C-alpha cells in the first residue's frame, strides 16, 4: 500500500514557561500504533544534553497533540534542538530533527505608577503586577531598582516577593532631584524590564482642549469645518479667546498660515472656505497633511492651553477602499472583497450619489496574456459593500481598479498557489468581531469534491489546538491561548498523496472572566464630603489595586496605568516574526505562522471651609477582598475643584487578571470657589502679581470682598485703609456663572514653602483657600563637588580617614546653599545587555577584522574583570578571538607587518602592526598567541626607528576613523611607544630610551595639542619617567571641570581617548583618587547609546575601566563609613556590602561655614564619597 503515512507539525520556536507542543497525524498507509517521541537538546560547548522528552502512543486515522513539558523560566539563548522519532513494534518510521529559536519574553509584568508628572518633594506610589502568558498570578522573587537620568542606582529593593502578583511600594524624592525621565527597573528571573516616569516642574492646568475635524478633506471641497471645545475638569464650559492656526506642512514653500482669533464660550465652530486653502495649493503634485493648531487663552486668568491636529488632503471627493480579501491568488474560486466608499468629510453619502454605479474592473493575467472585465455594482446607505467574482483557471495576477464619480482606487495580488493537480482549498471567515468564549463560523470552499478536513489552530508560536472537520463549515471557540493573532491551517490530503492547505491569520480579542466595577456613591458632590466608592468583582479571594486621581494628571498627556491599550500591546509583544525554508509547493503555507512539517506526503454669617488638601493621587488603594465580592470604602473628598476619574484592576487565581471596562468620574465641584494662578517656583524678593479669580456659578452677580491674611513670610505691597494690615481687603463684582480677577502685589522674603490664605465673603455663598508657593532663592545658581576615593583593598589596613572642606564665595545669598553628602561602593558601568549586542563575527578586510575583533577583547577583559561573565558568552568569546586570530594572521606578510589586504599592498604600516602588536598581547591571557608572529612584529617595527626615536610610516590606512587620530609623527611615536611597552611579559630589555627622550623633548618645546599629550602622559606614565607628573598636573590643569566632572573638549571620540588616556595615567602614577571625575565622565558619556561609540575610542575606555576594576578586585565588602565634623552634628554612617554596592546613599548636612567634613572607612574593599555644594551667588 503505497501512499501517505504520517503527518507531524512541531513550531520552530521555543519559549520558557510555554509548552512545546507537536500535532501527530497518522494516515490510511501507517500501521496501527505509532510510539512518536520528541525530545529537546541543549547544544552548549559542542555537549548536547536531553533536557526535556515526552512520549505517547497515537492510533491509525487519529488526530492528537503530543505535548512536551514546559521549559523552565531561568533558561538562557542556548542552541535547542527538537528531535521527533515515530517508530512502529519493530522498526522506526521516522527519525528527524530541527534547530529551534529562542524568544526571551516568557512572563508579562505591567510598572503602574499613579502619575507620570512628579513634582519634587512629593511620592512616587507604584505596583509591579507579574503575570503568567495565560495571565495568571506569578509568585516570584525580584529585584526593584529605582534611577534617576544619570542612572545612578537611588533606591532598590532586593529579593521581594509577590503576594498573589501585586506588589505595592512607595518611594520618597528629595527636595531637589535629577530632572528628567528616571526609570524603575524590574529584574525577575532573570530578564529587567522598565518603566520611565518623568520628574519635572510643572502646574496641573484646570481644562481641556478637544479639537473635532475630518481626518479627511477634498480639494472641491468648498468649506473645511471643525469644533473646538474648551472644556473645564469640573464640568463648566471655559469662556476665552482662540487662536486658529491652520498651516500647510509643504516646505518647498514658506510658512503661509491662515490665522483666525475669535471668542470660545464652551463650544465654537470653524470654518475656512477656498480663499483660506488658496496659499494652500499654491504651496504644494500630489497635496501633503496641515496643521490645526488651536491656542485657547481662559479670559480671566490669562493661562493657554494648545492643542494641534493632521488633517490630510485627497483630490478626489470620494475615497474608495479596500478590505477581506485574500492575499494570495487561489485559481478556479471566487474572489471576494469588501468595499468601503465614503465621502472626504466622512458624511453619510447621500441619495443623488446613489444612483451612479461604481465600475469595478478585474485584471487577470498570467504572469502574459490578460483577462479584462468589468462589473457595475450599486452603492448601499451605509457604503460598505462585497463583490465576488470568479478568477480563472490560468490567473496568476489579479489587478482591481475600481471607479466612481472620478475617484479611483487600484491594487494588485500577485502571490500565485502552484499546484499539479490544481486543486485548491479556501478558508474564509464570517465574524468581523471574534472574541474568547464565542465561537466564530468557518467556511470551506474549494474546486472539487472535499475529503475528511484537518485544521490546527496556532497561536503565539505555540501550536494550540488540533482536531478533523468532515464538513466544509464549522464552528469554533477561542480560548485565552489564541489571542492576540491566531492561524487557523485546514488541509487534506488526495489520493495521489498531495497535501492541499490553506492558512488564514485572524485578530482574536481578548476578553477577561475577571471583572471589577467601580461606582461613586453620588455623580457630584461637594469639598470635605463623605462620599463612598463600592468595587464589585467576580471571585473571592482577589487582590484589588484601585487608582484616582485629578483628571489634570490625565491631561498631563502621560499615564502609566494599568489599560486595555497595554495589554494588547503586551500580546502583540507576545507575537513573534517567521523565517523561510525551501518551499516545495506548500510548506511557505505552513511556514506563515512558524510550523515546520514531518510528512512523506509529496511522493509521486458663618466662617468658611478653609481648603487646604489638594493632592494629585487621592486614592491608592491595594486590598484583599477575602471573601468578599463587592466592598465599599468611604472616603473624604478632597478640597480640589475637579473630577476625580477612579480605575482599578483585580487578580484572583482562578480567573486571572481583570480591568475595568471604562474610567469613572466623580466630580467634586461647588458654585462658588477661589483659584489662585500660581507658578511652581517664585524667587525670593521678586515682586510678583498673585491673580485670584473668583468663580461664581451661581444665577446672580455677587459682591464679593477678597481678604488675604496677613503673614511674616511675605509682604504685601499695596497698602489697606486701616493699620492692623496691610493690603487686608478688595471688592470686586463678580458676574453669574462666570470668573473675576483680583491682583495682589506679593513680595515673598523667605524660602522654602509659604502658604497663602484667601477668603472670599459674599452675601450668598463664601470660600476660603490655603495654598503654598515654593519660594526659591535670588542670583545664579553654582555647584561643587569633589570625589574621594577611600581604599581599603589591602589587608594591612584597616581604617581609613580623610578629609573635605570647602569655603563659601562671600557673594553668597544666604540661606540658599545646600550640602549634600554621598557614599557609592561601586562605579556605574556600561550595561551587559547591550554589551553582549557589541560581540560580532571578525569579518571583511584586515582594518574590518580589527573593528570587528578588538572591541571582543576589551569586552572579555572588561566582563572578566568585573566578575559578570556568563559561560555561553565566554565560549562564544573566545571562538571569535581564534577565529578572528586566524583572519588576522591571513594578513600578515614576509617581513612580519600587518595591513589590510596583506601582500596586495605595497607597503605596511607601522600603526596597524602596532594595533596588532597591542591586540595580540592582551589577548595572550586568553587564546594562543604564537611568539614568533610578536617577535617579527617587533622587528619590523624597530626597523623603522630612526636615531633620535621618531618613527615613521610607509603605509596605508583605508579607514577614517581608524586614521583619525592625529597623523602627526609624535603621535605615531607615542602610539608605538605604548603599543611596544607591553612587550616586558616576555623579555624586558627593551631599548626605547632614544624615543623616551625624543617624547620629553617633544613634552618639553611645549605642546598645543591634546590627544597627543594625553598620548605623550600615558607613555611616559607606563615608563615611570620623572617629567610624567608635570604632564599629567598640566594635563589636569587644562581640563574642564563641572559638577564633579572632569573632561577634555576639542575645538576642533577624542574626547573619550583623552578621557581614557588621563585615566590611564592616573592609575599608573598611583593617583587613583583623582581619576573618579573623569571616571565619572565615562560612565555618563555611555548612558544614551548603550556601549561606546565608535572602535578605537571603545578599546582605551573599557581598558581604563577594566583596569580601574584589577585595581579593585576583592569580592568582599564590608565597609563602615562616619561621617563627622562641625557640619554634622551627628555622625552620619553609611553601610556597603556586596549588594548595595552600586546605591548611590546620600544624606543632608546643616550649613556651617566653612563646610568640613572628616570621613572615616572602615571595613574591607573601597567606596567612593562626593561632597556636593550647590549655592546661590548675586
Ligand atoms: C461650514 O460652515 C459654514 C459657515 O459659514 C457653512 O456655510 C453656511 O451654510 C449655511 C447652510 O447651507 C448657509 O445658509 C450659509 O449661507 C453658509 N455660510 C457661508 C457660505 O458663509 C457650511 O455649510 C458648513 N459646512 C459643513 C459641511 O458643515
Ligand atoms: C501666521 O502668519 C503670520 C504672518 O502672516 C505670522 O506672524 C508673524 O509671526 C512672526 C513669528 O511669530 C512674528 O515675529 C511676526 O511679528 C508676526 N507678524 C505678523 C504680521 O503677524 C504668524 O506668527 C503665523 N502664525 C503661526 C503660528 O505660524
Ligand atoms: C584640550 O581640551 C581642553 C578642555 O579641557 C580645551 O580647553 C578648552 O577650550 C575651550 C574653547 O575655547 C574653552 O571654552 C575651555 O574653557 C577650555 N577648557 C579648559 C579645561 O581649558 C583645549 O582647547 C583642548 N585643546 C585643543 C587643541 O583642542
Ligand atoms: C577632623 O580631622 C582633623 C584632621 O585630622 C582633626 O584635626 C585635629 O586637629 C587638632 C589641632 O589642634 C589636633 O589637636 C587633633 O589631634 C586633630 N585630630 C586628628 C588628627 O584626628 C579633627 O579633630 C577631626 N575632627 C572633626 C570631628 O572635625
Ligand atoms: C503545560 O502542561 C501542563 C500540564 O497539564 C499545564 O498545567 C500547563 O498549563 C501547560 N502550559 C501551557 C502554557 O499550556
Ligand atoms: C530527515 O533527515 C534526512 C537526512 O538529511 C533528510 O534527507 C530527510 O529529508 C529528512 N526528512 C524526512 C521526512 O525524512
Ligand atoms: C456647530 O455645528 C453643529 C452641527 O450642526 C451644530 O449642532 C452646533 O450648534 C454648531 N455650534 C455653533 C456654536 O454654532
Ligand atoms: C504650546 O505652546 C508652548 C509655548 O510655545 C510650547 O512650549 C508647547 O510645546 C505647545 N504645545 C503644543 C501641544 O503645541
Ligand atoms: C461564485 O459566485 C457565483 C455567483 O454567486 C456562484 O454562482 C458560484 O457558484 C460561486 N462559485 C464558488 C466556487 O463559490
Ligand atoms: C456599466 O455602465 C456603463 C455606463 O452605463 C455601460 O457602458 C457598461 O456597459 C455597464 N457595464 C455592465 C457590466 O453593465
Ligand atoms: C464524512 O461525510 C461523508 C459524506 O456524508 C461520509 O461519506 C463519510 O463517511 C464521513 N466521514 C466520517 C469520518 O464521518
Amino acid at each position: 500500500a503505497p501512499g501517505p503515512r504520517f503527518l507531524v507539525t512541531a513550531p520552530g520556536i521555543i519559549r520558557p514557561g510555554g509548552n512545546v507542543t507537536i500535532g501527530v497525524e497518522l494516515l490510511e498507509h501507517c500501521p496501527s500504533q505509532v510510539t512518536v517521541k520528541a525530545e529537546l537538546l541543549k547544544t552548549a560547548s559542542n555537549l548536547t544534553v536531553s533536557v526535556l522528552e515526552a512520549e505517547g502512543v497515537f492510533e491509525k486515522g487519529s488526530f492528537k497533540t503530543l505535548t512536551l513539558p514546559s521549559l523552565p523560566l531561568n533558561s538562557a539563548d542556548e542552541i535547542y534542538e527538537l528531535r521527533v522519532t515515530g517508530r512502529t513494534q519493530d522498526e522506526i518510521l521516522f527519525s528527524n530533527s530541527t534547530r529551534l529559536s529562542f524568544e526571551t519574553k516568557r512572563i508579562s509584568v505591567f510598572i503602574q505608577t499613579d502619575k507620570a508628572l512628579y513634582k519634587p518633594k512629593q511620592e512616587v506610589k507604584f505596583r509591579i503586577v507579574t503575570l503568567f502568558s495565560d495571565f495568571k498570578p506569578y509568585k516570584t522573587s525580584l529585584n526593584i531598582l529605582i534611577k534617576d537620568p544619570k542612572s545612578n542606582l537611588i533606591q532598590q529593593w532586593l529579593s521581594q516577593q509577590s503576594d498573589l502578583g501585586v506588589i505595592s511600594k512607595t518611594f520618597q524624592l528629595s527636595s531637589h532631584p535629577i530632572l528628567g525621565d528616571w526609570s524603575i527597573q524590574v529584574q525577575v528571573n532573570d530578564q529587567t524590564y522598565y518603566q520611565s516616569f518623568q520628574v519635572s516642574e510643572y502646574v496641573l492646568p484646570k481644562f481641556e482642549v478637544t479639537l473635532q475635524t475630518p481626518l479627511y478633506c477634498s480639494m472641491n471641497s468648498k468649506h473645511l469645518n471643525g469644533t473646538i471645545t474648551a472644556k473645564y475638569t469640573y464640568g463648566k464650559p471655559v469662556k476665552g479667546d482662540v487662536t486658529l492656526t491652520f498651516l500647510p506642512l509643504s516646505f518647498w514653500g514658506k510658512k503661509k498660515n491662515i490665522t483666525k482669533t475669535f471668542k470660545i464660550n464652551g463650544s465654537a465652530n470653524f470654518s475656512f472656505n477656498d480663499e483660506e486653502m488658496k496659499n494652500v495649493m499654491d504651496s504644494s503634485s500630489s497635496p501633503g497633511p496641515v496643521e490645526i493648531l488651536t491656542t485657547v487663552t481662559e479670559s480671566v486668568t490669562g493661562i493657554s492651553r494648545n492643542v494641534s491636529t493632521n488633517v490630510f488632503f485627497k483630490q478626489h471627493d470620494y475615497i474608495i477602499e479596500f478590505f477581506d480579501y485574500t492575499t494570495v491568488l487561489k485559481p478556479s474560486l471566487n474572489f471576494t472583497a469588501t468595499v468601503k466608499v465614503t465621502r472626504a468629510d466622512g458624511n453619510q453619502l447621500t441619495l443623488e450619489e446613489r444612483r451612479n454605479n461604481v465600475v469595478i474592473t478585474v485584471t487577470q493575467r498570467n504572469y502574459k496574456m490578460e483577462a479584462v472585465q468589468k462589473i457595475n455594482y450599486t452603492v448601499p446607505q451605509s457604503g460598505t459593500f462585497k463583490i465576488e467574482f470568479p478568477i480563472l483557471e490560468d490567473s496568476s495576477e489579479l489587478q482591481l481598479k475600481a471607479y466612481f464619480l472620478g475617484s479611483k482606487s487600484s491594487m494588485a495580488v500577485h502571490s500565485l498557489f502552484k499546484s499539479p493537480s490544481k486543486t485548491y482549498i479556501q478558508l474564509k471567515t464570517r465574524d468581523e468581531n471574534i472574541k474568547v468564549g464565542s465561537p466564530f463560523e468557518l467556511v470551506v470552499s474549494g474546486n472539487k469534491r472535499l475529503k475528511e478536513l484537518s485544521y490546527m489552530v496556532v497561536s503565539r508560536g505555540q501550536l494550540v489546538a488540533v482536531g478533523k472537520q468532515n464538513s466544509t463549515m464549522f464552528s469554533l471557540t477561542p480560548e485565552n491561548s489564541w489571542t492576540p493573532k491566531a492561524c487557523v491551517i485546514v488541509y487534506y490530503i488526495e489520493d495521489d498523496g498531495e497535501i492541499i492547505s490553506d492558512v488564514l491569520k485572524i485578530p482574536v480579542q481578548l476578553v477577561f472572566k475577571n471583572k471589577i466595577k467601580l461606582y461613586w456613591s453620588k455623580v457630584k458632590a461637594e469639598p470635605s464630603e463623605k462620599v463612598s466608592l463600592r468595587i464589585s468583582v467576580t471571585q473571592p479571594d482577589s487582590i484589588v489595586g484601585i487608582v484616582a486621581v485629578d483628571k489634570s494628571v490625565n491631561l498631563m498627556n502621560a499615564s502609566n496605568d494599568i489599560t486595555m491599550e497595554n495589554v494588547v500591546h503586551e500580546l502583540e509583544l507576545y507575537n513573534t516574526g517567521y523565517y523561510l525554508g525551501m518551499f516545495m509547493n506548500s510548506f511557505a503555507v505552513f511556514q506563515e505562522c512558524g510550523l515546520w512539517v514531518l510528512t512523506d506526503a509529496n511522493l509521486t454669617g458663618s466662617s468658611p471651609h478653609v481648603r487646604k488638601h489638594f493632592p494629585e493621587t487621592w486614592i491608592w488603594l491595594d486590598t484583599n477582598m477575602g471573601y468578599r465580592i463587592y466592598q465599599e470604602f468611604e472616603v473624604t473628598v478632597p478640597d480640589s475643584i475637579t473630577s476625580w476619574v477612579a480605575t482599578g484592576f483585580v487578580i484572583s487565581e482562578d480567573l486571572g487578571l481583570g480591568l475595568t471596562t471604562t474610567p469613572v468620574e466623580l466630580q467634586a465641584f461647588q458654585p462658588f470657589f477661589i483659584f489662585l494662578n500660581l507658578p511652581y517656583s517664585v524667587i525670593r524678593g521678586e515682586e510678583f502679581a498673585l491673580e485670584i479669580t473668583i468663580f461664581n456659578y451661581l444665577k446672580d452677580a455677587t459682591e464679593v470682598k477678597v481678604i488675604i491674611e496677613k503673614s511674616d513670610k511675605f509682604d504685601i505691597l499695596m497698602t489697606s485703609n486701616e493699620i492692623n494690615a496691610t493690603g487686608h481687603q478688595q471688592t470686586l463684582l463678580v458676574p453669574s456663572e462666570d470668573g473675576a480677577t483680583v491682583l495682589f502685589p506679593i513680595r515673598p522674603t523667605h524660602l522654602g514653602e509659604i502658604p497663602i490664605t484667601v477668603t472670599a465673603l459674599s452675601p450668598t455663598a463664601s470660600d476660603a483657600v490655603t495654598q503654598m508657593i515654593l519660594v526659591k532663592a535670588e542670583g545664579i545658581e553654582k555647584s561643587y563637588s569633589q570625589s574621594i576615593l577611600l581604599d581599603l583593598t589591602d589587608n594591612r589596613l584597616q581604617s581609613t580617614l580623610k578629609t573635605l572642606s570647602f569655603s563659601f564665595p562671600p557673594n553668597t545669598v544666604t540661606g540658599s546653599e545646600r550640602v549634600q553628602i554621598t557614599a557609592i561602593g561601586d562605579v556605574l558601568g556600561p550595561s551587559i545587555n547591550g554589551l553582549a549586542s557589541l560581540i560580532r563575527m571578525p569579518y571583511g578586510c584586515g582594518e574590518q577584522n580589527m573593528i570587528n575583533f578588538a572591541p571582543n577583547i576589551y569586552i572579555l577583559d572588561y566582563l572578566t574583570k568585573k566578575k559578570q561573565l556568563t559561560d555561553n558568552l565566554k565560549e562564544k568569546a573566545l571562538s571569535f578571538m581564534r577565529q578572528g586570530y586566524q583572519r588576522e594572521l591571513l594578513y600578515q606578510r614576509e617581513d612580519g607587518s600587518f595591513s589590510a589586504f596583506g601582500n596586495y599592498d605595497p607597503s605596511g604600516s607601522t600603526w596597524l602592526s602596532a594595533f596588532v602588536l597591542r591586540c595580540f598581547l592582551e589577548a595572550d591571557p586568553y587564546i594562543d598567541i604564537d611568539q614568533n608572529v610578536l617577535h617579527r612584529t617587533y622587528t619590523w617595527l624597530k626597523g623603522h626607528q630612526k636615531s633620535n626615536g621618531e618613527f615613521w610610516d610607509p603605509g596605508r590606512v583605508i579607514h577614517s576613523e581608524l586614521q583619525g587620530g592625529n597623523k602627526s609623527p609624535v603621535t605615531l611615536t607615542a602610539y608605538i611607544v605604548t603599543s611596544l611597552l607591553g612587550y616586558r611579559k616576555y623579555q624586558p630589555n627593551i631599548d626605547v630610551q632614544e624615543s623616551i627622550h625624543f617624547l620629553e623633548s617633544e613634552f618639553s618645546r611645549g605642546i598645543s595639542d591634546n590627544y597627543t599629550l594625553a598620548l605623550i602622559t600615558y607613555a611616559l606614565s607606563s615608563v615611570g619617567s620623572p617629567k610624567a607628573k608635570e604632564a599629567l598636573n598640566m594635563l589636569t590643569w587644562r581640563a574642564e571641570q563641572e559638577g564633579g566632572m572632569q573632561f577634555w573638549v576639542s575645538s576642533e571620540s577624542l574626547d573619550i581617548e583623552v578621557a581614557a588616556y588621563a585615566l590611564l595615567s592616573h592609575f599608573l602614577q598611583f593617583q587613583t583618587s583623582e581619576g573618579i571625575p573623569i571616571m565619572r565622565w565615562l560612565s555618563r558619556q555611555r548612558n544614551s547609546l548603550g556601549g561606546f561609540a565608535s572602535t578605537q575610542d571603545t578599546t582605551v575606555a573599557l581598558k581604563a575601566l577594566s583596569e580601574f576594576a584589577a585595581l579593585m578586585n576583592t569580592e568582599r565588602t564590608n565597609i563602615q563609613v562616619t561621617v563627622t565634623g562641625p557640619s554634622s552634628p551627628s555622625p552620619v554612617k553609611f553601610l556597603i556590602d556586596t549588594h548595595n554596592r552600586l546605591l548611590l546613599q546620600t544624606a543632608e548636612l546643616a550649613v556651617v561655614q566653612p563646610t568640613a567634613v572628616n570621613i572615616s572607612a572602615n571595613g574591607f574593599g573601597f567606596a567612593i564619597c562626593q561632597l556636593n555644594v550647590v549655592y546661590n551667588v548675586k
